[PDB]
């Protein structure tokens, strides 16, 4: 065959179109992925025939597949399908733009070549929201006020086509435009940022310019005008034109002014928020959809002047003298620059610029030029060594912590990285069998093996050793070798002497101490436990009794002040299929049978829908500060995000908007279920000064989304200010996009890059021995502090303290007297609409 | 399921398979890869069975498919078939032999197990070249000119056979032999090489001998004759023959004289050219067509002594004492040789051996054994710390040149490295939007990163950084780190004042400019940025247009001196689908809307056809110099070496042979083309002194094709002596051919070893300051130089310098007066033959 | 005295008989570049202020007296990257005429005082005996 | 075995020797003056030689560990250029395994007189009033 490495990705996407072509023929309405890989497929197919041009087939694309063949989002969330094919005339791209746009597609134009049954229109079911949609204001926004303004009549003398763009310096453009170059000095065209005015031959067009500001410095174009702006370079300039031949006529009665607040002033351009919207994102007032959510995120404020936007492309405002700065020193230049991003943190939903320099965030604001803009500090300069990524429409959230994870394989890193997470802590050491049970990394020996067999991945790590012990020596010998935290697990004994060693020897080093309770009740019930905390820091894993713990009532630990709790995903949130699920699933892990009495009796008391459904409740209101996974441990990797937010949707769905917050927006339970696995796991686990935040001087673990795709796929996860994975298509293609497009990893990911963006987490002890040096570790190595005088209120908007009351017999949970109860979802967002499978 | 490795790539050959049957099932006439896909895939299914032998599947496979289910081309490129299969007594390897053998196959076989209904005979159309063919005369080649020859008479009292290979010392067979042993001292059997003569039990035979040559020493064997060829050491021989016991027999009148130039002599043995070119590959006069192209390659000369030609193989030349030396310091040895190569080249196209040696071209010539033979120089001695690699009826050419890549992904790499591609010059740091338009590697920190990720790949890599600035600061700074050139974009700003200053950057460090000119005309036309060059040199990406550049005249620079300019491959050569693709190509990657007016007026200003049509006469008479990529910003990295092919296939269809060609052969052309992406881009880039051509002391990046792959799939990737890419079969298979055979990474790839083979190309400034040491780079590192006095007339066989015009309003080219046009290409060759999808 | 010979002097070499004579001088005569307390090397004065920092030298030798096969002559050595960079006349393009760009003395240029300093290149010894490594610290 | 090797003068022996060499390389000499026309003139010093500088003289030693230090490979941890190796075969060891001292008297020591008697005899030397291998030899 000699198939080269482009064949056998596109007979992946031919295999995927097939499996969508089955299932639309069976007459079931496909969702995103499936009709992209059905278009991609069908356009390889009917090139592979070979009777058929590009633009034939740029217009049959758009007839395979209509909205009744499609999901009610596959519409919006399918603008135009690249791919790349074999004609007889060689390899060409060919793009279908709006693929659905009729009510019924050409079923056998989509099913042609499968040598399937064509299925009536009638086989598919009838039964909306936009993802990701912007609501705007029907106001005209207006830019570059508090100008001095111009309107010039300019003419161009030249035989080709002339355009000029919205921030070139305008006195600097072709010499065969002819046009009062005097009244040009220091001026830009008064238009949208990132357009341009054309000049076709002979073309003759009042314009209307606006003075830059800042510093008033040009720099760059032709030279003409090279320096501040003032009346000697202004005479200098003069001069310069004259004597190079650069086209200058006086008009002696051109049009002088200011820009101002006011709808009939002719020197102001307006541009409506919805167009703003689209080009530049969205601005201050405006709100976007989370995904296919019901939670609508409002920008709280925008650091951008209107007029200035940087905006990156050809003839666009970040360009040499325009916004990209030219006369700065070379070291105070951003390495990277996130433009126009719309920032979804705990703090707030901001809308801002995110300067990234040595892969930290350097600065967050408004970022360009201050020779030529207005606001725009000293750190936030984007030079001639600025890499520029586009944050137009994308959402910027940090990277996701997931604190339970078993490291039963490396597949789950590469699961979890795709997804968005950036940051792991947790104990294994392979699928041996003490570690698909338990995160501890028991031996020294084993330590030092994965902290150097995951030195080259691009995610932070961190590991937990065993210290279910009565005696404290191997817990020091394990804390010594690199463990960042203890784990107090069922199957080790967590009985309360161990819990009692393990907290003195907690206090002693600085570590957190992770804890999966006694669901035996064998040493005591959960007041015993919690007796043998005596007032001691310490996270509880699957606060719950899902995962694991004191059988009924070690949800109890989620009033108490000391505890911070934390939640795994496979029950996030209660649904119909749940209780099944996991009933059947922890009798195949502890191996029990249903027809022995008391397997089933154990299997009933652990697995309770009373005590998920308040834990539902306990999330929503801050009582469960974190939500973690407990990786292929009873938990999903690549779920830790969407679950969170599917929660999140269900609690708007079932109890209305907080009281924080309005019927406007959802701000405050956005802010607070995004810090359930940013922030909040890196208090917990202690080091939130690196990571869990987009903030000034943290990491810069940054995660791209689009809005209609926020929550379950990202865009690109960047790590350490370099892109760690991303969304590309076909390596041979012509451009980036086409099919197959798989969230691949990037340079990121190769040689010892990957070490250099990361950061591996241990404790003090371990930092103190030097064990980066020891191990031969190329990764920055860090110590985990400030986790032994942390209580329930330092959980970031999660430190609720309710007094819970579980009843031994019936478990009902209530909370300061009040019972906590929420029905089953039978459906939940950010699933169906976007998963092949 | 417990799937092992090779049961998911098994997995992947049926699906290969069953595309392979659903397009002969629609009636489509098969290629290359779907045959030998579906073959393969049906004799697995057969054997899944297990109703049937293998030898019933060797012969059930022969009818599968006929000449008119396949292209004319496939009966061809397909000589066997082998596969891997689960009989029910085990895995057990069957081959088919010559598969397309029948005008018609049998469809219900070649469509069993997939369900799907079998088309009648008449689906399949009606419409011849031999792809790879060797063109020989009707001439016999005489074999061992000029040498001491005897016709003795050999005599078997062995009970179990004898074969004597070719070159083996004749008194040194077997004892059971017997003959005259004074007469066949210092001899050898008067055959082809790498034949041999078979002495069955008691069979008696009449052979001919003739006398070896160079040194005249005889090794190993029995030790019977050790030493130089003379009286003493044959008394001493016939000593040893009568006391070990090895069968002599006086001839006293056995026929002695020498083998001449004559067709009647009783000595001579011949060989006719056919076998000859079969045996060892072609010969001086010979002809080559170069994959399915309309171009012949005719061997200008040849090293090899007919006679004497080094083979590898049991019972054949290369063998202790015959053809490999013996008696020589093993330092001299070559670390490996390529035998019985086929050299296409810019300085020519020849027929020799290529000895490697410290992963450097050691030499080309003759090698073997300077005991043995004539014309071995001790730079080509073929030692025992020898490896040999056969270039019988293989082409080898120097790895390819991409000096226009976009760092977007490092799947590009692979694509790359898989199509023959050995070097890559370019810029980006992954996904960014500033690296999907530009080649620019902007921040010193990034440029860090990036040649620390590529530091384990086996590819020679150069880096370049943002010119586009009026100050020289950011410019040396980013020199300074790593970067070997600058790139000028109109993304970042192309005016004449950057010009000036990254040329005068340029003339400081000695690096080479690309620039990607204003299309926008806004601050100058075409004239203006070559008066901003100001005579010095630069390199112009895209001199046509298409991929950007001073609307509709850029291409004006291909007249222009000091300019060496390029053209990307997705317009190479103009087809009749090309316009349309790149129109919309244009469309989605600027974000235009067709229904703009001055979107449209622009895009239809940047695509051209008579500029399209312009460049493909422009690079045959040479006037564009170098094809590269701008892989993935409209560009196909792995289609650089194959689409610079097919141009040169239409300008042969096109126009007739070049002034230089005759009817004969295309050699003129064919070294014009060549010299496009090995020599000119390493000369423009300047590190032509380690690779781009196969010469003595250059890196050793080869690449070996079949003659009938040529263009398209290469056999293997040597880099730096070493096999870097190959294509190999199943891992399990019991030898390497079996399928799913697929182009794969070898032991080059791995560990510390792809460093170990290549080098990173990086500026002076940057290995003064041992960037090597810095980055902790394993990859060799050296310094571009040589790039600042170049003009057109140092790129190899592509200097000339048209005087072009354009004209403003119809795009009408002329060079020299003479207007420029050509047809589109309705069809090109390397396309169809080859690929899946 | 102030800043060594200029041209048509003569030096002895050592207790010699031997005069090398100073064939010529790149200095301008009133801008020598002195470094000290309120001399010519200082910010803005004979250190620029106003240039890239990557064309900064890395080091200069100031005043200096160069014997070589080549000549003997009187010149400032620009060193940068550990190479000889130039060989000319160093100081500040904005303050001084004939400062060349691979000659400018910017704020990260050390300085070596040659005034009044032969500068010769490191001999090489072509016939060591590596007998002990003690002579490697008599020979440097 | 490894080539610890020590030369000396048969009239030097036991007090000074002329080399040692340590692993095939000369580690120490008897070397003089390092501007000398030859090695022998004074001052003859025990010098180091090229055996000590670098990372030579790890090349040519060995650092002795236990087993478990060996298994654990300390040399990697510990970034270690010399040679490591696991001493063994110490637990079974008796006198008779020293070599041509594999005596074994029944010693008796008086708790009063402290007198010594080896087999019953009692074991006495003279004090010696002078060594050789010290004045003849060395200066102070
Ligand atoms: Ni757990
Ligand atoms: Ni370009």
């Amino acid at each position: 065959m000699k198939l080269s490495p482009r064949e056998v990705e596109k007979l992946g996407l031919h295999n995927a179109g097939y499996l969508a072509q089955k299932r639309l023929a069976r007459g079931v309405r496909l969702n995103y992925t499936e009709a992209v890989a059905l278009i991609a497929s069908q356009i390889m197919e009917y090139a592979r025939d070979g009777e058929k041009t590009v633009a034939q087939l740029m217009c049959l694309g758009q007839h395979l597949l209509g909205r009744r063949q499609v999901l009610p989002a596959v519409p919006h969330l399918l603008n135009a399908v690249q791919v790349e094919a074999t004609f007889p005339d060689g390899t060409k791209l060919v793009t279908v733009h709006d693929p659905i746009s009729r009510e019924n597609g050409e079923l056998q134009e989509a099913l042609f070549g499968s040598l399937l049954p064509v299925p009536s229109l009638d086989k598919f079911a009838e039964t909306n929201r936009i993802p990701g949609e912007i609501l705007c204001e029907d106001e005209c926004l207006t830019l570059n006020i508090g100008r001095k303004a111009v309107i010039l009549k300019v003419t161009s003398k030249g035989d080709r086509p002339i355009q000029v763009g919205s921030h070139y310096h305008f006195i600097e453009v072709n010499p065969y435009l002819t046009f009062d170059r005097r009244k040009a000095y220091g001026m830009r065209l008064n238009i949208a940022a990132g357009t341009a005015v054309r000049f076709e031959p002979g073309d003759c067009k009042s314009v209307t310019l606006v003075s830059i500001e800042g510093n008033k410095v040009i720099r760059g174009g032709n030279a003409i005008a090279d320096g501040p702006v003032n009346e000697t370079n202004l005479e200098a300039a003069m001069h310069a034109v004259r004597s190079k031949g650069f086209g200058h006529e006086e008009e002696k009665d051109a049009s002088e002014g200011f820009t101002k607040e006011d709808p009939n002033c002719p020197f102001n351009t307006f541009i409506h928020r919805k167009e703003y919207a689209n080009k530049y994102g969205p601005t201050t007032g405006d709100k976007i959809r989370l995904g296919d959510t019901n939670l609508l995120a409002e920008i709280e404020k925008d650091y951008a002047l209107y007029g200035d936007e940087c905006v990156f492309g050809g003839g666009k405002v970040i360009r040499d003298g325009m916004g990209q700065s030219c006369g700065h020193p070379p070291a105070i230049s951003l390495d990277t620059v996130i433009t126009n991003a719309v920032i979804i943190d705990y703090t707030g939903i901001i809308k801002a610029d995110i300067g990234i320099k040595d892969g930290l965030i350097a600065s967050i604001g408004k970022a360009g030029n201050p020779d030529i803009m207005n606001g725009v500090f000293s750190n936030m300069i984007i030079g001639a060594n600025t890499e520029v990524i586009a944050g137009e429409g994308l959402i910027v959230t940090a990277g996701a912590i997931d604190c339970h994870v078993h490291y039963i394989c490396p597949q789950l890193v590469y699961e979890a990285i795709s997804s968005g997470i950036t940051t792991l802590v947790g104990g294994g050491t392979g699928p041996a069998a003490g570690t698909r049970a338990t995160t501890c990394t028991p031996s020294p020996t084993q330590m030092r093996l994965m902290l150097q067999s995951t030195d080259d991945l691009p995610l932070n790590f961190g590991f937990t050793g065993k210290g279910s012990s009565s005696k404290p020596d191997e817990l020091h010998e394990i804390i010594k070798a690199g463990a960042m935290g203890l784990k107090l697990h069922e199957d080790w004994g967590s009985t309360p002497a161990a819990i009692d060693n393990c907290l003195t020897i907690a206090e002693h080093h600085d570590i957190q101490i992770n804890i999966h309770t006694d669901t035996l009740n064998e040493a005591g019930f959960v007041e015993h436990s919690i007796a043998a905390f005596k007032g001691r820091t310490i996270h509880t894993y699957h606060s719950e009794g899902a995962g694991g713990g004191h059988a009924p009532d070690i949800i109890k630990v989620c009033g108490i002040k000391n505890v911070l709790p934390s939640s795994t995903n496979p029950t996030r949130p209660l649904t119909s299929n749940t209780i099944d699920e996991h009933l059947d699933m922890l009798m195949v892990c502890h191996h029990l049978d249903r027809e022995i009495p008391e397997d089933l009796a154990f299997a009933h008391s652990r697995i309770r829908k009373k005590t998920i459904a308040a834990e539902d409740v306990l999330n929503d209101i801050g009582a469960i500060s974190i939500i973690s996974s407990d990786s292929q441990a009873m938990g999903r990797v690549g779920e830790v995000i969407s679950r969170t937010w599917q929660t999140a949707d269900k609690m708007k769905a079932q109890t209305g908007p907080l009281k924080c917050d309005s019927s406007d927006n959802d701000n405050f339970r956005i802010r607070r279920y995004i810090a359930k696995y940013t922030i909040n796991p890196a208090i917990a686990n202690g080091f939130s000064q690196y990571v869990g935040s987009v903030e000034v001087g943290k990491l810069a673990d940054l995660v791209m989304w689009k809005p209609s795709f926020f929550g379950t796929k990202p865009e690109m996860v960047i790590k350490g200010g370099m892109v760690a994975w991303a969304d590309i298509g076909d390596p041979n293609a012509s451009i980036p996009t086409p099919e197959p497009v798989k969230m691949r990893p990037m340079y990121g990911t190769l040689g010892k890059a990957g070490g250099a963006l990361s950061i591996a987490f241990v404790s003090k002890a371990a930092l103190d021995q030097r064990v980066n040096v020891l191990y031969g570790l190329n990764k920055r190595v860090e110590a985990v502090s400030n986790v032994r005088k942390l209580t329930k209120l330092d959980m970031k908007l999660n430190d609720a303290l309710p007094e819970i009351t579980v009843d031994p017999e019936s478990y009902t949970v209530k909370a300061d007297g009040k019972l906590l109860c929420v029905s089953e979802a039978t459906t939940v967002p950010l699933s169906r609409n976007y998963f092949l499978f």
